[PDB]
């Protein structure tokens, strides 16, 4: 799970 920083995301799946 990861969804902290709406503006600034990642990659999650």
């Amino acid at each position: 799970i990861c969804v902290v920083q709406d503006w600034g995301h990642h990659r999650c799946t």
